[PDB]
This record gives structure tokens, C-alpha cells and sequence, in this order.
DNA sequence: CTAGCG
DNA sequence: CGGGTATCCCACAACGCTAG
RNA sequence: GAGGGUGCUUGUACACCCAUAGGGUGAGGUUAAGAAUUACACUCACUAAGUGUGAACAACACAUACAACUUGUGGGAUAUACG
């Protein structure tokens, strides 16, 4: 049987549940410590995974031995004293024990070794650099971190202990969207995957990864929906005599160009702002647009994707084909403006995963 | 007390100085083999040097410092790879590791690794017979027994002048690089140029003029530099003015009877800080003009009146007005006297 | 509840 | 041409069990 | 008046607020000058924001309509700004 669930990530805001300020500050300092140690750990993992492969390659070219990475107790030619994943986990645990819980490591190391194997051939060949994990990386954690999850009616918020630190859930005015999903996890009706935890300027965010089941619709795959993507009209869709124009040039392209105009306005004007105090202070004004472009284009892409899938659903268009997308990709790679200003990879992945969630099969021509 | 010599890097195109195309093809494929060898060797030195330093953390394997790696790579690619290049590369990698050891310890930065398309390093010994050829109308040299001819084309940039001073020896060359991008051979050279003491030459004429869309624009020979732009100087003006208007509106609707000073101190402060803002802006612009004069050894600076009558003027506000503004001229004169620049009112 | 191992 | 950085494309992941 | 704060996260307007926030500072290093002092797109850091109760810059409670809500990690790539 195939996977009946698709992964999803929700942003639930969680707040430290301690009565006083100094205890909250202690928790927050401990979590900044967790983030910093996790980033150091991830660097350590990728370096430690790069090193022994070069040891293998050096030995191979020196004396032609087919050395391999495995437990020597199970392989004659192996160079490692235990399983490789245990090697990286053990070295990182030894270097950083007693500061952050070891499940951050036991869930980070898996993610890094899984990706290193798939980038192995390119690291041997040489078109990729060793990842340089950033300091704002969210530290991942597993289900061993959630315990005693319950609904406390005194506070009307979900309460749990994330590694011996309590947390109430600040769902706010979300009594229908995620309030149900966590209730589904208290009593065992939804599955929670190993999640990530963000820290952004005094607010904690629990990027919970669930497994949302598909939605069985009244779809007729014989009905075919034709969509055309352009930087003049974002989405144009056909279904027999039914057509919906999704988005406008003014709303998407012209807004994005105005936003870039503001960013360039500010970059030009930053030269004569408060100087003599470092680069960060001068470029505070352009820090303001840290992620404004990405967020606006992201929301517009999401709205277009949802409107298109709703178009298919209301017409029961069980199969969607994106017309002539190969030609558009080809011509776009030659013109800088479209590639920079026509986010087609994000729109493509959004449409693919939404259509695969909703049961609409997507074919690209 | 920084280093008296500055380092500049130029990207120049270099061709094989050979008559037949087949010879060029062989030379270029041999250079590609060189690049592959340098890539593998560099990865080996970085990883193995990391291993040797971090040995105590490598317990999970089965059961000077330069020389071991140098001999290993020498037996690795002897004959197929100029050992001078390998020695330069090993020196570079060990130096970089020494510089970044502290960051390597803490887990701050992972191990920097190289690529298939890295430009291979070479010392001064690789380049031989660096002479400027008139018959071939370019610069020619022999990189590891291989003659090579340089291409500048219709290059009006500083590359030709740098090449002339280099072949004349006025500029020292440092550890360079050779890159193979898009079927083209390029030379990434690093030049050690002594910072000649800049002295004010009174013959240099610097013309300072105001404009309608640049706060200060200054001309000096073929070097052109503008200081600021109208929106930059006007943003803060509009911002403070809007703040003053809004604060006035709020105060008029605020609680009265507590004193007129408590009501209009915000307005007085906004006007005063506007004046201080223009003072600081003139200060920075004057500093930039002085730096422009210094950077081109301009001993004489003259500010053009450029007033005229009617024409295009008398309608536009001519941002920065005219040289009658908030002690602008007196400040340029003071800073020039501090720098010894000749100032003649024009 | 946390830490180990593949 | 310097880091640093705003975005684009493009790939991958988001464990599972046992024992003190 | 742009821009922001609170109103779960993102977008649009929204009521209450902050706003010279492209500002006000603080720390370290470097540099120039006889000094005051200046300068650094050097590095780092801090400081404003709904209403009520509350001595409180403690805490708790209440706090918009609409659309969206699969996000993180990494690499490759170009561009803008400045030197």
C-alpha cells in the first residue's frame, strides 16, 4: 500500500509557561543555546562526513584498495569501528553533551546523513560545496520532546513539556484550523513527525510536521483542465466553456517591481544614514525588507494555487495539464527579467503538492 | 599601521602562443588534467590536515607538517603535474587552515572544500620571460615551459597599464591563479603595489558646482564624482516636517492649561533638529568633497558659481540653493585649510 | 524521561 | 573586483526501536 | 508621512498606539590632530508601540473583516547597493 498521508508543516506559536520573568529568560537563553549548539553540531556532522570519504578516496588512489565505510566488526575492508551514523552521532554527542538534549543530535544526524548520501556523487565529482549551516537554523527535534500534552481549560491553551520546559500553545484566534489538529494528537488521531523549532526575536515557533490524509473528491479524470502561465496573466485556465483568470499583472508583477524600487531607493539612501557604527546599523533600513519580497510573492503564489485548485474542484477537473511549460522554461532561462520576476518553480511545486493532496493528477508538457 | 602595499586582482584573458590549433587543443586539455589533479590534491590536503589536527576526536576509525602531505602529493602526481604548483597549493591550504583553526574547532564553520572549476594556483616561478612583445602586439610569457600570448582586445581599462608596470617591475606579483571558464583561459593575478605617498599638486584643477538633481557635483580631469542625490537629502526633511505637522495637530487636540512650553516644546525640538540635520548633512557632503580632492592629489579646488539668469534656472529650487547656504562655504574652506587645499571662489 | 544504535 | 545579500532555480528531509 | 507594535503565521484594508526609528545611543578596535575632538559601508550590542485591573517597566484578562496557511536545510545562479 502506498503512502496515504502527505507531510505538512504548520506554524504554531508557543510561549514559555513560567510565572516570572527571570525563569522565562532562563528558558529563552537555554533555547538560544540549543540553536547555537545545533548549528555547530550540523557543521561538525557535515565535516565529519566529508572527511572519511576523502580518507577512502586517498587510500583507493594510493594503493587501490576498495575500502568502504562500515563497522570493521562486520566488514574486513571497512574503516569505521561502528556504524557510520553512530560515528557522527557519537562524536557530536561527546563534543556537546550536557548543554542541549541528545535528541536534537539524534534527529539532526539522520537528516544530514540522508542528504549526504544523495549528494555523495556530486561531492566526489566536485560541483557542490560543504554546507555552511547558518546561525538562524531551526533546530530539529523528535517526538521524544513532546510529553503530557493536554488541554488545560483554566488557560484555554494546549500545555506540554518540551524537554523539561513547559509550554502553553498560543493559537490565538485559530479555534478551527490548528486547534483541531492538536486535539487530534492528544487523543491519537493524527501523527506528528519530527518537527523543527524556530526562534525569531523573542517569539518561539513550533514548526510541527504532521501527516494530512488526502481528500477524496468527486473527480472525473476524463475532464481535463488546461492552464497557461505568463508574466502578463499569471494563470489562465480552461475547462470546456469555463475560464478563470487568476491574478493580474498589476497585482503581482507591478507590485513586486514597486517593492524592488523601494528596496533600491533605500539602498541608495543608506549611504548617508547613521555612519560610524558598523555595517549592520547603516543597513537597518534595508534589513526592514529582510523577507518582504519573498513573503509577498509567496502569498500571491499560494492564493493563485488555491484558486486554481478550487477551479478544478468546482468543475471536477480531475486532471490538470500545464500547457507548453517546457517552452516557457526554455525561453525564460535566456531572458533575465522573466527568470528573476516570474516565480515558476514555487508555483510549480505548490501546484504539484496541492494537486497531489487533492487527487488531481498533474501533467507538464 | 596597516600594510604599506595594497593588493589588486585583475581578470585577464590569456591564450596559447602556438601556431597550430592542434597544439592549442593539446595544451588546453593538458591544463584541464592539471586542474583535475589540483582539485583532488587540494581536497586531500585539507581533509588530511583536518584529520591530523583533530585526531583525538577521530576515535571511530579502524586501528615540518608540510613535508608529509607534500611528498604524498608528489608521488601522487609526479610528471603529470608541475610540482611548483602543488607546493604553492599545499602552502595555501596549510596557511588557510592555520588562519581558520579557531573557527574549525568550535563548529562555527565546516571544512571548506573546493570544486571542479577552481582556478589552480601558481607562484612567480611558473611565469618565465614576462616580456611585452611588439611584433605580437601583446604581452608574452612562458608558463611552465609553455609559451603564452595575452589578449586585451579593445580594453581601455587599467589592465594594460598594470601589465606595463609589472613587466617594468614597478609592481610586485603575488600568488596568482589561472581559471578555465567557458572554453576560455583566464589569469587571476594578485599584484602587490606600494602605496605611493600622495602629495597635493597645485596644477590639478577641481571644479565644484551645484546642480538641480545632485547636492554637490565635482569635476577633476576624467575623474567624476557626485555627492548625494536629491531624494537622499529630502527624505529626512519630509519626515521631520510630517512629524512636526502631526505633532502640531495632536497638540492642538491635546490637553491644554498645563503651559504653552509643554505644548510647543515638541515643535521647537523638531525645528532645532531639522537645523541640526542640515548642519550634519553639509558636514558629510563637505567631507566627501575634501576626500574627492585628496584621492586625486588635487591641490587646487575651485567652486563654480554657475548661476546664469532665467534659462532653466529661476524656476527650479536648485537643491542646496546656492553657495550661500548654512555655512557650507566656510566649512569647505576650513576643512581645506586643515588639508592645505587651494580654494578660489568661482 | 533520555540516551544509544543502525 | 570584497563580503553580504535581495531574489531565482533545484534537490532533499521531516526515524524507528531498545534499554537504563 | 512612509515604515512599524499589539490583533496565531503570511497578504489586503482596518480601530488603538510608536515614529527625526534611513534615529537615539552604548561597548570594543583602528586612525588623524598640540588639544577639544573627528572618522571608519570597522565589529558587536541596546532603546517606541492597544484597553482594563494591577503602586508597578511583574502578571492576568479582552482585543478586526476578508483571502491564504508545507515548511525548514543546503547547493547552484543572477542582480542592486556600496569599496
Amino acid at each position: 500500500m502506498g503512502k496515504s498521508t502527505l507531510k505538512h508543516t504548520r506554524k504554531i506559536q508557543i510561549l514559555i509557561d513560567l510565572p516570572t520573568k527571570d525563569e522565562k529568560k532562563e528558558v529563552m537563553d537555554m533555547m538560544y543555546q540549543w540553536r547555537d549548539r545545533c548549528f555547530r553540531a550540523a557543521n561538525i556532522i557535515v565535516t565529519h562526513l566529508y572527511v572519511q570519504e576523502m580518507i577512502k578516496d586517498f587510500f583507493y588512489l594510493s594503493e587501490g584498495i576498495k575500502y568502504k565505510l562500515a563497522d570493521e566488526k562486520k566488514d574486513e575492508k571497512g574503516i569505521l569501528q561502528r556504524s557510520r551514523m553512530n560515528t557522527t552521532y557519537r562524536v557530536v554527542s561527546d563534543r556537546f553533551k550536557g548543554e542541549m538534549p541528545t535528541n536534537i543530535l539524534s534527529t539532526l544526524n539522520h537528516g544530514l546523513i540522508s542528504s549526504f548520501n544523495k549528494n555523495r556523487v556530486q561531492y566526489w565529482k566536485g560541483e557542490r560545496s560543504l554546507p555552511n549551516f547558518k546561525k538562524d537554523m531551526a533546530f530539529p527535534f523528535g517526538l521524544q520532546g513532546i510529553s503530557r500534552l493536554v488541554y488545560d481549560e483554566e488557560k484555554k491553551a494546549f500545555c506540554f513539556r518540551l524537554y523539561r520546559v513547559p509550554f502553553k500553545t498560543y493559537l490565538g484566534k485559530d479555534f478551527t484550523d490548528k486547534r483541531m489538529l492538536l486535539e487530534r494528537l492528544v487523543k491519537g488521531d493524527v501523527k506528528l513527525c519530527a518537527s523543527n523549532i524556530q526562534l525569531n526575536g523573542g517569539k518561539i515557533f513550533w514548526l510541527a510536521v504532521f501527516e494530512i490524509e488526502k481528500e477524496k473528491h468527486s473527480l472525473k479524470p476524463e475532464v481535463i483542465a488546461e492552464a497557461s502561465l505568463s508574466l502578463e496573466y499569471p494563470i489562465v485556465v480552461k475547462t470546456g466553456k469555463n475560464r478563470l483568470t487568476i491574478g493580474t499583472k498589476e497585482e503581482f508583477l507591478y507590485r513586486r517591481l514597486a517593492i524592488q524600487a523601494a528596496r533600491r531607493r533605500t539602498q541608495v539612501g543608506a549611504t548617508y544614514s547613521r555612519s560610524g557604527k558598523g555595517k549592520k546599523r547603516k543597513l537597518k533600513a534595508v534589513d526592514k525588507y529582510h523577507k518582504t519580497e519573498s513573503n509577498y510573492v509567496a502569498h500571491r503564489i499560494h492564493v493563485y494555487s488555491r484558486k486554481l485548485i478550487d477551479f478544478c474542484i468546482k468543475h471536477q477537473a480531475g486532471t490538470l495539464i500545464l500547457m507548453n511549460q517546457e517552452d516557457k522554461v526554455g525561453i525564460a532561462k535566456e531572458e533575465e527579467f522573466v527568470l528573476r520576476n516570474w516565480s515558476y518553480y514555487e508555483l510549480m511545486t505548490k501546484i504539484k503538492y496541492k494537486a497531489e493532496k487533492a487527487g488531481i493528477e498533474l501533467i507538464i508538457g
